[PDB]
């Protein structure tokens, strides 16, 4: 299996992004639970890097520390690793092959990423002050 796998996480606004770097958890559709619940299981790490919609940024990245279960419907445990913001022309040179190789920016919510273009993305955060 993988050992590492990263998802692209969807948000409509910027309350509920900022409401899960405080409290460490999300939640996502039914469409991506059973996917990212299987990535869970069989990768070593699961990483997920949250944008807000209509934000021109990447709102940082974390790790996913639970399975999927109104009412806080389908939350689940995140590990926030980086919460600053990453504007989207850092990342304007990352193409996903595993998305008709349009930019890591355009991106439907739960869209996976190609594992070594993920981790190009990842190490974006460490060019920020």
């Amino acid at each position: 299996h993988m050992p590492v796998r990263y998802f692209i996480m969807k948000s409509s606004n910027l309350r509920n992004l900022e409401i899960s770097q405080q409290k460490g958890i999300w939640s996502t559709t039914p469409s991506n639970e059973r996917k990212l619940n299987r990535a869970f299981w069989e990768s070593s790490i699961v990483y997920l890097v949250f944008s807000v919609q209509g934000s021109g940024h990447f709102q940082g990245f974390s790790r996913m520390s639970s399975e999927i279960g109104a009412g806080l419907g389908g939350v689940f445990k995140v590990e926030w690793i980086r919460k600053e913001s990453l504007p989207f022309q850092f990342a304007h040179h990352l193409l996903n092959p595993w998305n008709d190789n349009k930019k890591v920016q355009i991106s439907r919510d739960g869209q996976e990423l190609e594992p070594l273009v993920g981790e190009q993305l990842l190490q974006l955060w460490e060019r920020l002050p």
